[PDB]
């Protein structure tokens, strides 16, 4: 049915939402508001801007029109009411959590977390008297059992950093609705093109827009999407007062540029990673593979229900442990050795020998990290070139 | 008589410090390192990059060569050991204090702060079990009388926002050294061209680079300068984990561009501001007037000790109260009605009918804010046009 | 057939060719050389760079590393020896022809041309002693018969901008071997992803990089690719001395950003256009459709033979004439009315009522422009939304 | 004095002219229209737009709102009717001359020209039938005798890129008026802040905005200022059709940023320059010195008549010829060895061993280039550091 109130499709909105060129001298690309302050015609229009009474701007840290279009567009893409743009992923996560939690509050966390998130919680906010508990968010019994009435927030990534462990977002939402908690999901890996946690009951979605959304590895940015009520608070307290993590209008404009090919890029990320994952499963050097699009995936059924495509990230374990991981990493000639993900260029990392090298093997097992675990951000290059590079590096891995 | 590569002068260093073109293909202006991530030649090289050895970049949130140049240069200008660059002034202050303070520690503050510093403190970090206390930082006895063994940090501005109130920085530092407290000075209004708190005994300096250091009103940014020990902590804890206020390499490059004219612009700001404050002082409509370069200024002796020039900001209180504020502000044709300062274009605000418009006269009294107070950021325009515009707007304020 | 002598795939080279992060501090994305000028370690290493005896820059109007990477990359994608980046499409075209022609030389031109190319030739260089001859370049017998000993250059677009008329590039190149002319093809419409004239025997290719190569409509740029000797000549005469059409490094970086999704965007442009064009052919009001992908296209077999895909451009003819054209255009809610093409946003133009409405109905006819001629640049939106917009607007056409 | 048609001073206009923040949501700094194309609300609005009725925009190569701001501001600064922004100084020169010259026309030229301008004239437009004669533009008898009916343009720099030879601009205009000829002056060295050739009777002014206007060595740009009717033709023929030398809106915004400190930088460039000149003029290693601000300067009087300050450029000749100049350049440690000028960083060049190194001693003396001629672009650094560096390089010049 063609409809009068039917949403334009994802691609259309990623390109167009929230912008009419007619409102801006006909400019097809929005002009970039690289400006710190705005001006007032009088002080009555000025006082009304500080009140949230008129929808005109005063200062770029609080709100900016280039930033607003990005936020509006991202909110559309996630299906949410409102968006906030910030200087990084961590800036999104810290501004949100700082806003929502106070001493005595408890936050329930996914069992594994992105390292700096884990750092923010245990060495940052968790040292200012906020309580932390990890649970397996795929274990709805154990989550139910962990809830107190001090439980203010449930925060997780899905899929999660190390082995791609999923959580059942709607089943988690159900339990949060019962006890009255706020569910915050890091949707970095899937993006709104593949997973929309707000449509599954989550209250807030955070993103490292540094990754897939930008797509080209040339900005650092974060996004928060949720209801107006919550995002308004994160804007006026978390951002304004508590992190100062303001995104550049230059970078916001690059971000929107990237978002315009998001669907296209993700289709290719996913098509390439599928092929690569299936390659890796059949290789003698490989003990174990975690990829949502392989049938062997433990949470395969949950992956097809809550994500429309299995994603661009692969984690696998080399048989020969840390030495094998090192040699594999040092052999790659197309894949680059780097932290980060979601660029056009394929990336790889081996926490045992990189990010987490100055731990012991036993302390790595504590954080879900195998000695042979290698993570791949499969990029947009030709798959035959990527297979040739991976095959050659597997040989060198012995 | 000191010569042979002596310490180069302030202008020279503002243009050249930390950069020889021969190390980047002869490029006179350093290339902008607008990249999120960096690559390693081996995994072992990368083990060293997170561990602190063979340092040379993994991820722009922690560090980036464009930012490193800015940081080093601002360190040279302030005479500190190390710099840090962030997404905003608030980014600098929050990252600093989040790092230095924990529940049970106390911090002492100047009587009046920048609005959001004040809001961070009372409604942010204060609500996380950190004790706050306001002293007059010109009164060395009163400061001594507030010290406790839990006092970890002394934070203030000088001059400070409303009335241009100075602190005896050398005096505060002596006390702080006895007590093991860290002194953090917000040096935004002066910049290192006019005042260098580290040479007077402060430990850390912070800036809204949004203002004078950028000078052109097109970026939001902050800086921190101080000891390697303190800055390494602020970088690796406050910024990496607690704020995520990452500065865009693009804007960091505009900031370096602004710094290149800093002496020249500050000379002009100060020359324009002098003429205007002498003018305003001879005016029937103008009650009191707060400019450090008037002989009448209460702390004239302290200000000439700490500041090489009297600044670019004027505060004056008007006889007609709020009504005369509104008429004066709405009458300006050259000065712009906006918050912010240190821009090429002259700015004017009047908190009674704008920033603090719905606070009613009493809560305003408890912050230093007179009902007729008008703040001027004097800009770079021709002094005669600026005179004419103030002239004309006093007439209409009756 | 493994082995390192294999050419990497087009998408790999669009992302990586000519750049190794290791040579620039690990920066995954190359730093932007936003610098006018370059420096020398000695006056002797200076004397080498002006002569071309040493690899090194001196001045970004002649040469700059950000541009040089863009150039090397475009050369690889077209399969030429060398490239040159310029401030616009017309910068590439004029820099080329100013370099190659002198009074007395003849240039054979394709029968229709881009309006501004046409204007340059007849009202510009043509008025300076260079003779012009139009010829049907799809008619090899006629082209042979037009050659004369004064013929220096054969220049054309394929497909050609208005009606998608095409020329046999291998056929033209072979006539040009025989007589001695230099063949230059404007390959804007296809990009190197779809058509590679150098590989079919052309000497030089030019682009409006403003269109598809950029893909996102935020920049104005041009590219020449050809033999080292011809491009060097165009660099050092046409660009340096005769146009000054220097590309901003910033923009060159955006163009490299756009090229990273070129194959992905072209695939989607083309799929969307195939679907739209089939629809347009089945519809009452359409007199005559022209799309290379439909069998009714007069040079169907030639298109199939020189282009890997039929492209993103459609021209059709409404039955109601000039009036039905204005009516359809004004009815568009998603397609935007504007000149240009190869954006993510779909564009529509109607010369009789827009670009060529200054003219009379019979002067439009001299240039091959029907009265109901509508041109569509099909973008990357969801095809269903674009179908609906064009369905909706065909109704409004009676 | 005060009259209602009052003109704001140079610095005010450089910062404000042609922009009201109220016309763009209050944005203190103008938004950057980084867009290639522009949209129409109806087909008819666009029709009356290409035609020139209605003040809207269609394509950024023709015209762009950011560029038009820069163009109005530069027009104001030079006291001319209309402005044009281009990709480089050469862009402006060529776009100008290709508009006004045709085969058989004569252009009369100052005796010496910037090498690239000379190259354009002799090896470019001059090889298309345009006649060239060089004449001394200070000798008015010689110029009157040089005039012919073919003489359509008189083009020169003043001061001129040799030896700072000046032209009698008002004298020249009086002779050109007698014969209908168009006088175009390259005012790069002075900028409008120091010389306003249009006020002395010139028709058109050209600028490499790459130099002092930008001030910071980070862009390549050109400006033309003159009468509405000439500029229009240069835009709609030279720019649009004959060079395609389109300025990036981003670089245009950086150039506006630079112009905001033009007075202030030029004041310092000249004060540093006056100091090095008075020093250099007393050194035994130094034969001759060409600086307008020395009393011994042959054209002292004319210089002071056209120019409010003597400029930031110095040329001198070392007694020891080619080897002296080589040893001097090589010894420099603050001054950079580079071509270009008008940067905040001080630059120096020695044509005999650099630009014109490949040439012979007799061919250099033919263009007025001594074997020992050194040219300094005096920068904004501390004059004491600059003195020490020139000093030390003078001692090594033995
Ligand atoms: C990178 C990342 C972050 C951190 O974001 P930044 O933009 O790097 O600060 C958070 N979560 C996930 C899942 C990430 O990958
Ligand atoms: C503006 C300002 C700040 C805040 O910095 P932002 O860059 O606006 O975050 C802090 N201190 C002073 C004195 C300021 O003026
Ligand atoms: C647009 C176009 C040009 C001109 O390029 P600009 O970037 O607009 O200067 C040349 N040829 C074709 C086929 C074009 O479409
Ligand atoms: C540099 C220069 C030019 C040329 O300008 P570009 O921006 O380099 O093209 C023209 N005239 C003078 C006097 C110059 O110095």
């Amino acid at each position: 049915m063609h409809g009068s109130n039917k949403l334009p499709g994802f691609a259309t909105r990623a390109i167009h939402h929230g912008y009419d060129p007619q409102d801006h001298g006909g400019a097809l690309v929005p002009p970039v508001y690289q400006t710190a302050t705005f001006t007032f015609p009088t002080v009555e229009y000025g006082a009304a801007c500080f009140a949230g009474e008129q929808a005109g701007h005063f200062y770029s840290r609080i709100s900016n029109p280039t930033l607003n279009l990005l936020e509006a567009r991202m909110a559309s893409l996630e299906g949410g009411e409102a968006g906030l743009a910030l200087a990084s992923g961590m800036g999104a996560i810290t501004s949100t959590l700082w806003t929502l939690l106070r001493p005595g509050d408890e936050v329930l966390l996914g069992n594994t977390l992105y390292g700096c998130t884990f750092a923010f919680l245990h060495h940052g906010i968790g040292e200012f008297g906020v309580k932390l508990r990890h649970v397996d968010m795929a274990d709805l019994q154990a989550l139910e059992a962990a809830m107190t009435p001090a439980t203010r927030v449930i925060y997780f990534e899905s899929p999660a950093n190390p082995n791609m462990h999923m959580a059942d977002i709607a089943g988690v939402a159900k339990i949060a609705r019962k006890h009255g908690a706020t569910v915050v999901v890091d949707n970095t890996y899937c993006t709104p093109y593949l997973q929309r946690p707000l449509e599954l009951g989550a209250d807030l979605v955070v993103h490292s827009a540094t990754k897939y959304l930008s797509g080209h590895g040339d900005i650092t940015a974060g996004i928060v999407v949720g209801s107006q009520a919550l995002v308004d608070r994160i804007r006026l307290q978390g951002l304004k007062d508590m992190t100062g993590a303001v995104l550049s209008p230059h970078d916001a404009a690059l971000l929107m540029r990237g978002i315009k090919t998001l669907n296209l890029r993700m289709d290719r990320h996913c098509a390439n990673a599928q092929v690569l994952a299936e390659f890796l499963a059949r290789q003698p050097q490989v003990e174990l593979i975690h990829y949502p699009g392989l049938a062997s995936f433990p949470q395969y059924t949950l992956a097809r229900q809550q994500m429309s495509q299995p994603g661009g990230m692969i984690a696998f374990e080399l048989k020969g442990g840390i030495g094998a991981g090192r040699r594999f990493m040092n052999a790659l000639q197309l894949f680059s050795r780097a932290v980060s993900l979601g660029d056009a260029e394929s990336l790889a990392q081996h926490p045992a020998s990189m990010t987490h090298s100055s731990y012991t093997p036993e302390e790595r097992a504590h954080y879900g990290i195998s000695e042979g675990l290698v993570r791949l951000s499969v990029g947009l290059e030709d798959i035959d070139d990527l297979l040739a590079d991976v095959q050659q590096a597997l040989k060198a891995s012995a």
